């Protein structure tokens, strides 16, 4: 009781309603994207995968997940605006939920979107799933249905560490640490696509649909003369019954599935994690009331623990260095009974507050709980004195504490997110288990308003250096290019669409994305930490 | 004696001089091209950095290393043609050298290369760095001279896992593994670029010239009104006398240099990798032959046991399962008196090929012996029988082992690497310590004849759908654009450019380079192998 | 040679010999003490030892060592002053050296000194030379000749965790670790005592000379009546032919330490502790100069690295944040040939000069360095700034650092250690593998004159609260009984009689005692280590 969080805000007033309609019009326009890229390739194309007897990809994953179950998906946005054409969710639904009571990680192509095929994009979402997977030790289904590689890109498909090759790699290595690795072959499997099926642990593939081989009949033909159909040449019964590639002949997709859960079933599965649990209790306040948390004006201060209250269990939060380092918030607290260790920004980093932020990072680590890091940052205090002061070693400090860290992290970017604060607070380079964005959130190396005032601040001394003054407007024309550059470059959906976060989420969603997280991590043991030098 | 490879080559044959003829035109462009990227910037930009009393980027690398040391340079390509100006070696001169008998990962930016602004690919290249001193445990030197990140392209410089923040990731993962982390500042270093000196082990700063700080005067001025020089702001004075974020204190370039190779004196380093060797001897026919090896068409068969012959110590080569799968060759031998075991492509892949290739790799990693894989490869056998007979599982035997053998791994590209042959034989998703490519390589996703006969092989159809026939002319413009993407795409400028390779190499000096690569890769411990699941 | 000390001390200056003159006075008096310990106890007690035939204690380690070894004696001061009679060196002698090229730890009892009775610094003498040998892992040699107890002290001699008992249950637990246990009965062994021979693994007696016995003949009479002498009761015919409590029956003390010499031969010993070393050099300048650099006055400022400079190879040292927190030098050296990091002071702690201190340990534990501490420390900076600026909590990361280091650790006080400075400084508490004083230096909480001012300052007040005023030799009356108190207590020899320290030493000795100190060390493994919590 004493740890409770007691609001200053109130949901009827004329602040709050500001706020939150400035929030909503951004979680209205998430969920009506959301909606159309939940459509794949879109109706004509939808209908032609039906009539050829297929469930769509999100019905397989439905059919396949048990009744109920929630699904963690990921990178939805995947590929928006990027290419010349629309390639919903990058042609991929992945995934984490139950099955058979294990959690699993769910990669599935979609044929309707371009046939399946691999767009770069596509290739990233694949990896970024199957890394979560080895990071929290999920098994992997794979249902693949996929026509090949986006040929005209093929140089940003193919070749390098990320692209399609390491996909096999990964199959390998898992497989090799014991996290199985099942294939369901629903559809077209070519050429180096091969591997997912015969470099998986068990695979099942559905008779007359599916199809595996490393060279296809127009291959074939080109190559010898000989003609051949791809049933003949790679279907279920060539692979079931005679090359052994397969292991399970399913008569339909929903048969597939069904053996796919049985495969699940057969794991022997253990969760190897371990943390000191309480029983769940909901916050005090409705998690709705978070959109009128955030002020309309990015640029406003405002009390994070609001934000805290409205996510943690009984809106309890115990806070460390509360009147010390004041622009980092710290401290425990429970999250749908499993603890947690918040860093929130609440302000500008000082030198102070990355100080706190690095001991409180080494209380987590000695003690084993997961790391939470909410992110609203814009950078650090600035002029002779805080340099003198060391704010670089200090900001180091933190820097290392992230970087080493072995306990579960968490990122979710709740408003900027610029410079080497990102760093510091748990970025993408630091590999927290997920990051999720929230619709009003920014990213950049600076914020638009400073890179502008460069190119102006540096135009007003060409003129000057010549007997010139820049004009108002002239000013403002200076500046444009640069301020759309920063706010298309750094918008949700293009990071989103770049996977430079696992997906943007309605706020008020954040608490039951991280508790499904959490208990994802779980499959995997939490492991001790070892820091880097910190330099005093 | 018995295990002497003899030559069937003839120096003096019309066949070798052809061949010849076409490797060094070649091998004439590489060394041009290298002697201009080895300029930075360019005359002028040289000039004004000498004349600031700085040591160009390569004078340093030489003053810093042991007197007569080897310097296995990385990347020297990088950018090449990528941007819409020259940003020669991406703006960073990085390679493996003895520095007080150590061998170190050196990192050092070239202020003359756009004032040592940092490009995307000067990322992937600061990055790859970084891989390969964790990789192979070596001590990290960091010549920091850069004056920030290219800005029109922060999006692929800031943000994501494999951008700037992953430096400070890794530079404090390095640390807490015991590889040492050392900073040379010597020149400019602002916003996060000053977590390279900060979350450095040690740090040694040049007096009068280099300076360090999150926030420049500019921005200062900006946000406080404070009016800095860059020395006040953050010079040597400062940070080695106040804040202490640096350790040393340099008269000038030579002495920082000096410094630093005293840092290195202090390790206390010992190599932890060990191997059986033998008394180095060299092949017994001249490296320079190599150039009329390669037939100088691509695709005519030659006995690659030829090229074997020219880099293996005494010729000598004991081979594994000579008659059978005799389109990979598999052997034993030593190369700087160091135990290898070496695949090579002789043709298209079989499945025998792959399984032999697989228990070849068993026997490596069963005994700790590196092994070099030498790709030339376009594909594997394609029709009914090979596919029911089980090709693509016997290519997954291949590419399990391959991706989770432990022993180092060496790979060079000396002819084709095209679709799933390139993951069977280590290509770079699979993580070889070292990738290079030969000037004569070609790489992709398939090769361009075949992608160009799909465009082709099709048009012809929807001709034919319409009682007409393509013409000769006809079919030679239709494919001309296919042929021109596979040829612009898997150049080795192309590659190299972009770091799907470590460096684009004289055939002449595979020998030398694999041996500096396997004496660094011994700084690291040889680890135990755990295969995956194979599919039999 | 950029890293040469020079020096700026003139051997023919005033200040030089007015120097070395206070210093040799106590060096003069060290040598004299010394020599008149090594007579145990006096000329009839060593006269009537000869006279039954048996070989002094010194003479005995003379004949136990190889020809020619050096032997690091431990404690030769324990009991100066203590008791109200001489028990010279506590009765025992105590120390390392060489016995068939392995080094050993001897523990002789002097049965000239009181018959060889253990009095209460006796036993904390035998143990602490056990702590030596279970922590740099060294074969014990037990020269057993003792008569008993100090009964009027029992209480201070048997039944607390570091009392008698505790001899044994050091012999079972260093047995259980591999590091042999050899006990040679040279005269009496009784009660408890007997567990010395019978809890070593290998045990030799004497012949009509040693015996041992729970139960001595008196107490037999005692208690049954039985008569019988000490031969008949516990010789070593007894224990050698029939009990079976000795292994080894020897003619004479000359014929046990040549069977001791043939049970280390037989210990198939090997040392496991490794370092990078490089061949030994001497320092650039005569030890005996070290007479001349400390200032008479021991308040007086001097450059510490002129101590430095006399002690490491080459005299080169590589300085570690040189112009940072000067009033703590930190940097690398050699001494004889093995890498050591030092820590010396230099004036007053500030929290810098902490950090500094803090962070060079950390890289002497990542590179697995051991740690050399010169201290002469009178404390920290004081003030409400230096409080507010965390005076405390730097000074902590400091101890944390020295606390937790497990590098092998070495400390000699060259001038003061008083209060929380000592701890920084790896004082007794932090367990350094050695610690010696110079006769010089001083301890205590505080200094005297600090104690003093503390009476005085606070009897003025209640002279002034009473219209009074203390006079000149009023307040030096007062003074007097604390700055006695300092004295005697903090002195050299006050201390070493205690066992706060391995040895009050001559400064000209500490590179040859460091020397054998670093090698017997090395017969442990170099440990990594783990360090607690940093308050930032």
């Amino acid at each position: 009781h004493m740890a409770i969080l007691h609001t200053q805000i109130n949901p009827r007033s004329a602040e709050f309603a500001a706020n939150a309609a400035t929030m909503l019009e951004q979680v209205n326009a998430l969920r009506t994207l959301l909606g159309r890229i939940h459509e794949g390739g879109g109706s004509a194309a939808q209908a032609r995968h039906s009539a050829r007897g297929k469930l769509l990809v999100r019905e397989r994953i439905n059919r396949l997940l048990d009744p109920g179950s929630p699904f963690l998906e990921l990178s939805a946005l995947a590929a928006h605006e990027v290419y010349g054409e629309e390639v919903a969710a990058a042609g991929i639904v992945a995934g984490i939920g139950r099955v058979e009571g294990v959690e699993c990680m769910i990669v599935g192509n979609d044929a309707t979107v371009k046939g399946g095929t691999y767009y770069p994009l596509t290739v990233k979402k694949h990896l970024r799933a199957q890394a979560i997977a080895l990071e929290n030790r999920l098994p992997c289904i794979y249902l693949v249905d996929s026509g090949g590689a986006n040929l005209p890109r093929q140089d940003e498909v193919f070749p390098d560490r990320e692209h399609f090759g390491r996909i096999f790699f990964n199959q390998a290595n898992m497989s090799a640490r014991g996290i199985p690795q099942i294939a369901v072959v629903m559809g077209s499997c070519t050429a180096g696509g091969a591997y997912v099926p015969a470099m998986s642990d068990e695979t099942v593939m559905v008779r007359e649909q599916a199809t595996i081989f490393l060279a296809g009949p127009p291959l074939v033909k080109a190559a010898t003369g000989e003609v051949v159909s791809a049933e003949e040449l790679g279907g279920a019964d060539v692979h079931c019954k005679v090359s052994g590639v397969a292991d399970h002949y399913a008569e339909d997709d929903d048969h597939a599935l069904a053996i796919a859960r049985r495969c699940v079933a057969n794991l022997n599965w253990r969760k190897q994690g371990q943390l000191q649990c309480r029983a769940p209790r909901a916050p005090l306040y409705p998690a709705e009331e978070l959109y009128g948390v955030i002020p309309a004006d990015s640029k406003q201060p405002y009390d994070v623990r609001e934000v805290i209250a409205r996510l943690v269990d009984g809106s309890e939060f115990d806070e460390f260095k509360a009147l010390f380092g004041t622009t980092l918030v710290c401290g425990f607290a429970h999250l749908h009974g499993y603890p947690i260790a918040i860093l929130a920004n609440n302000g500008i980093l000082f030198a102070e507050a990355a100080q706190k932020g690095a001991h409180f990072i080494e209380l987590a680590c000695q003690r084993g709980i997961p790391l939470l890091f909410l992110q609203n940052i814009t950078g650090f205090m600035v002029g002779q004195k805080y340099e003198a002061g060391g704010i670089a070693k200090h900001g180091a400090k933190l820097v290392t504490a992230v970087a080493c860290a072995r306990v579960p992290k968490f990122t979710v970017l709740i408003g900027g997110s610029f410079g080497a604060g990102n760093y510091g607070m748990c970025g993408r380079a630091y590999d927290p288990r997920f990051l999720w964005m929230w619709p009003n959130a920014r990213i950049g190396v600076m914020g638009g308003e400073q890179a502008a005032g460069v190119l102006a601040q540096v135009k007003r001394e060409q003129a000057e250096r010549a007997g010139q003054q820049l004009g108002v407007e002239e000013e403002a024309k200076i500046k444009a290019p640069i301020l759309e550059q920063y706010e298309h470059q750094g918008h949700p959906y293009y990071s989103s669409a770049r996977l430079w976060d696992d997906g943007v989420i309605d706020p008020a969603q954040t608490r039951e994305v991280l508790a499904l997280a959490l208990s994802a991590a779980l499959n995997a043991p939490i492991e001790p930490t070892a820091f880097g030098v910190f330099r005093m």
